[PDB]
């Protein structure tokens, strides 16, 4: 029924290198909110099961996220697209990080790692991130023009991870280098990167950091993570290393692409940009995340038969939650295609559907976004784009590689 091209794959990186398949996502919400996306032989992005169920409705995304007992993140990982020829064991490597664990293993890890995302712990970063956000902005304005991504979006998200982990200043340069080589392998601009090499360098440094803190324990997030709680629970040295590797991407290109596409949206909607500069509403962060949806989609795997909204899902089959579609569901949003930074409440799923795996760094991201746009307004309120943004070739990330901008006008 649904009017779609033969051979169409919603995880095809060819599409996302050009555009977002908004019209195609809308077609399914009307004609087939849960639609079997078949994949030709050898074109499964690393999965040889023949296709997956596209999930386009927000309520369906929420049901899958909260029914993590049926819909597993471990079985096949949550990334729904790699290079088609990727070895299976390269996919299973994901299972070493919390994102791709099921309960009970995931439950133990999440509980320990929560010590580093308490509201207090994130608040201690406000002043330092505000200071840097202002300086980044001032630095870019002085340049007159350049790559908005590298000059505005790139650094601060990484400074949040470093500050959260108490990484020494002199170490941050190489730490950022490694973190930025973790994803984007499919884009021709980054074909030469080896995410496996830089990850090993990341774990080696993180494990090194963990054994030093045990011998010289101070008050910071790293020490609380490697010390036994009242329950005797804590992160082993390697578990802390897989924690760092997870942050290096989970809080890197996600927050970055939200800053970029957030500024892109402000350029598209001058009314909203004048409004922001005057009142600086912090509800803008959630609207920027909904508008940007930096993670286009994560997948799950059904461990048993499951009926979801009148559609039979069979054990072993993959379901791909398309957050880019759920965040523009006409059923839950009044004018989903209206950029409204005052939108309140705003139940977007850019941080995922509520449930076990809901982004632990959601509020840190919100604060990063708010601090940097306040700085953009303070230091370059009349910036205008020079050329169209350059999109990233990815099957699940909605990335912006470059964006030329004039900060003077
Ligand atoms: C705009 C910024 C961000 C977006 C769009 C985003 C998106 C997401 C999504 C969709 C998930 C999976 C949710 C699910 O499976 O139900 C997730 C999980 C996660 N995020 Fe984020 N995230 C952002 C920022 C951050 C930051 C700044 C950090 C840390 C510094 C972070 C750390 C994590 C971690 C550790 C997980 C795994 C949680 C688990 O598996 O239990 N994220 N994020
Ligand atoms: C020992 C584990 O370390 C890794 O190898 C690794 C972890 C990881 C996590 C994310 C990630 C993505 C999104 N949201 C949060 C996290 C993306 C890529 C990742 N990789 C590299 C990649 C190399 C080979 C194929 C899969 C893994």
């Amino acid at each position: 029924s649904p009017n779609l091209p033969p051979g169409f794959d919603f995880t095809d990186p060819a599409i996302y290198a050009e555009r977002l398949p908004v019209a195609e996502f809308a077609e399914l919400r009307s004609a087939a909110p849960i639609w079997w996306n078949g994949q030709d032989p050898g074109k499964g992005g690393g999965f040889h099961d023949g296709g997956f169920w596209a999930i386009t409705k927000l309520n369906d995304v929420k049901e899958i996220s909260r029914h993590s007992d049926v819909f597993s993140s471990y079985e096949n990982g949550v990334i729904p697209r790699f290079k088609n020829d990727i070895a299976r064991e390269d996919i299973e490597v994901q299972r070493f990080v919390m994102l791709n664990m099921d309960a009970p293993h995931h439950t133990r890890l999440r509980k320990i790692i929560s010590r580093g995302f308490t509201p207090r712990a994130v608040g201690r970063l406000h002043d330092e991130l505000q200071e840097r956000a202002q300086a980044i902005a001032a630095e870019a304005a002085a340049a007159g023009s350049g790559d908005f991504v590298e000059q505005v979006s790139c650094e601060l998200p990484l400074q949040a991870i470093a500050g959260l982990l108490g990484v020494p200043q002199e170490d941050r340069g190489k730490l950022f280098h490694w973190s930025n080589e973790m994803t984007g392998n499919e884009d021709p601009e980054y074909a030469h990167i080896d995410p496996k090499a830089s990850s090993a360098e990341l774990i080696g440094y993180a494990m090194k950091m963990a054994e030093e803190k045990a011998k010289n324990p101070a008050d910071d997030i790293v020490t609380q993570l490697i010390q036994a709680d009242i329950d005797g629970e804590k992160l082993s040295d390697d578990e802390f290393g897989f924690f760092v590797v997870m942050l290096a991407v989970a809080g890197n290109e996600t927050t970055r692409n939200s800053i970029t596409q957030g500024m892109m949206a402000f350029a598209e909607h001058p009314d909203q940009w004048e409004l922001y500069k005057k009142v600086r509403p912090e509800t803008a962060a959630d609207e920027i995340v909904r508008w940007a949806t930096p993670v286009t989609a994560f997948q799950r795997t059904a461990l048993r038969d499951y009926e979801l909204s009148g559609v039979q899902i069979a054990a072993g089959q993959r379901v791909v939650m398309f957050y880019r579609s759920a965040n523009f569901d006409e059923e839950v949003f009044q004018d989903p295609f209206t950029f409204n930074i005052l939108r309140n409440p705003n139940p977007h799923v850019g941080f995922g559907g509520t449930g076990a795996h809901y982004c632990i760094g959601a509020n840190l991201a919100r604060m990063t976004i708010n601090l940097i746009f306040n700085a953009v307004a303070d230091h370059m309120p009349d910036l205008k784009p020079i050329s169209a943004p350059e999109r990233l070739r990815s099957g699940w990330l909605n990335g912006i590689k470059h964006w030329q901008v004039d900060y003077t006008g």
